[PDB]
């Protein structure tokens, strides 16, 4: 039989009785939160545990990458935006720093991984990368993201890059355009895929991007199997877990209806499909898994988190080399 999964996404600070029922189905593998589920440190410990209290084995997930990407913030170290990151003497040591701290805090209220960081090149083009990149050359770039992916691992989080094989030079907005990219499969190569290269060994999972490359494939990378299945997985080696891209915005709206949507993702290698933000589509993909009776992919386990979920992180000494090498730098208050 297929394999795959899903992530859902509640809209409260607390378990309605709907988002744990929906959450008992053994399709559903995740659940991501946003700023509209968080409101304090100690609500999110409370979340995670009454979300735990019904599935123990889900995937919690949040956008935390610092920056102006980041949803947990009161209580929480603000992290630089990776292109702060990049302009240091020493960008590597404080990289590693950057990636140890925020995933041992995103860790410390009860979250597994965040999907972070971004390997994505900043060409100055598209509209959402802009300063979540970690440069725009990319031996840097992977260089300075391996080491923070080093440091994320050191506070025991499995690293998740975004957005395969790249968001840097589509110029338009995968939330609500669809944007194309028209490079050549060799100049991909040879810029923007360089850090997903690099990175392949030491990355364990990765998300598609919603940009179409019409040289490579008609359809958006994470709805493509050649994107996933014989380029990364084949030709980057890629061995890790593929969670697909939100589905419910307009880079998915190729296919259709959510359920569609989820088809071509879990049929093109997705390991995971995301949908967020609507509640209708996400029960329309939940009911396609339960006809494909779909199993959990293998390798989801590999996702959760191995740091303690406590408040005792702050007396390590990791901490405090952390923090003071931080804030040397300007980059932490
Ligand atoms: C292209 C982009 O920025 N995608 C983001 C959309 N929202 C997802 C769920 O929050 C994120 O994981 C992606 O980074």
């Amino acid at each position: 039989h297929m394999q795959g999964s899903l992530m859902l996404d509640i809209g409260g600070t607390w378990l309605t009785a709907e988002d744990r029922q929906i959450l008992r189905h053994p399709e559903v593998g995740g659940l991501i939160i946003f700023a509209r589920n968080i409101e304090h440190p100690a609500q999110v410990r409370e979340l995670c545990a009454a979300i735990r209290a019904i599935r123990p084995d889900l995937l919690l997930a949040v956008d935390q990458e610092g920056g102006r990407v980041q949803r947990l913030r009161q209580g929480f170290v603000r992290l630089p935006a990776m292109r702060a990151i990049a302009d240091n003497p020493n960008a590597e040591e404080l990289a590693e720093h950057c990636g140890w701290l925020m995933a041992t805090e995103v860790q410390a209220v009860g979250l597994d991984l965040s999907f972070a960081p971004v390997l994505d090149l900043d060409h100055q083009r598209s509209a959402v990368v802009g300063s979540r990149a970690f440069e725009g050359d990319p031996e840097r770039a992977a260089l300075l993201a391996g080491a923070f992916i080093r440091g994320m691992h050191a506070a025991g989080m499995a690293a998740t890059g975004k957005h395969f094989p790249g968001h840097g030079w589509a110029e338009a907005d995968s939330a609500v355009a669809i944007p194309e990219d028209a490079r050549s499969l060799e100049e991909i190569r040879r810029s923007d895929l360089v850090p997903f290269a690099r990175l392949a060994g030491q990355l364990d999972a990765l998300m598609p991007a919603h940009v179409i490359y019409p040289q490579v494939d008609p359809q958006p990378a994470g709805f493509s199997r050649r994107w996933l299945q014989e380029i990364l997985r084949g030709e980057l080696k890629f061995d890790g877990v593929i969670f697909s891209d939100d589905l419910s915005m307009a880079g998915a709206h190729v296919v259709g209806d959510a359920a569609s949507r989820i088809e071509a993702a879990l049929a093109a290698g997705c390991d995971m499909g995301l949908v967020c933000n609507d509640r209708a589509s996400a029960e329309l993909a939940l009911a396609a898994l339960q006809r494909l009776k779909v199993t959990p992919p293998s390798r989801l386990q590999r996702m959760r988190g191995k740091g303690y979920a406590n408040t005792d992180y702050r007396q390590q000494p990791r901490w405090l080399e952390a923090l003071s090498a931080l804030r040397a730098a300007q980059l932490i208050d």
